[PDB]
């Protein structure tokens, strides 16, 4: 037997959500990535929320959904263009609750409804297994340069 999770509510990202989104993003990175990323890597990755206008522009100019529980934002994800999973960040206090899964299902429905046949994500090493269990297949190991740091990830694709 297994526990049955509730599905969180999802709503589009609003300009007023700028700060809570940046807060979920940095807390998710700090607290959930230690086994695959060193102190300095995590700091460069998180530092993206530093440029507030540009962090908010990336969100507002993409298809960005916010997961809520009791109306409190606990996670968000972002589709870029037709077929890129650009962002997936669940607050560290709310992981293991099918928030990530709910968010990603919404992005795949949204992307299918836009023509896309092959969804793609550059998955962080800690989220690699998560994506693989949902039919994403590792295609290419990469390094990304972020704020003067190098961080590994893997391009993984899913047929819709
Ligand atoms: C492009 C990008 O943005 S990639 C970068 C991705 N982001 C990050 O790495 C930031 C740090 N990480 C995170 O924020 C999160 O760990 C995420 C986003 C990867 C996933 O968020 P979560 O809400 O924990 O995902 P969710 O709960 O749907 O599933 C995670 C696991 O918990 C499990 N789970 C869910 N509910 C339960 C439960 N009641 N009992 C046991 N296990 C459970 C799922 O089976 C799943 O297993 P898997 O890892 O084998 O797939």
């Amino acid at each position: 037997g297994h526990m049955v999770m509730s599905t969180p509510a999802l709503r589009p990202y609003l300009p007023e959500d700028a700060a809570v989104t940046a807060a979920i993003f940095v807390a998710s990175i700090e607290q959930l990535t230690a086994d695959d990323y060193s102190e300095e890597q995590q700091e460069a990755w998180a530092s993206a929320a530093d440029d507030e206008a540009k962090f908010a522009a990336r969100l507002s100019g993409q298809l960005t959904l916010i997961a809520t529980l009791q109306g409190v934002p606990v996670g968000f994800a972002s589709l870029k263009g037709p077929d890129h999973i650009d962002m997936l960040y669940v607050h560290p206090d709310y992981v293991g609750r099918d928030v990530g899964t709910t968010l990603i299902d919404a992005l795949e429905k949204l992307a299918g409804a836009r023509g896309a046949l092959i969804l793609t994500v550059d998955a962080s090493d800690n989220a690699a297994e998560f994506f693989a269990k949902r039919g994403y297949v590792a295609k290419q190991r990469n390094t990304v340069s972020i704020n003067g740091e190098w961080l590994a990830n893997t391009t993984m694709t899913k047929s819709l």
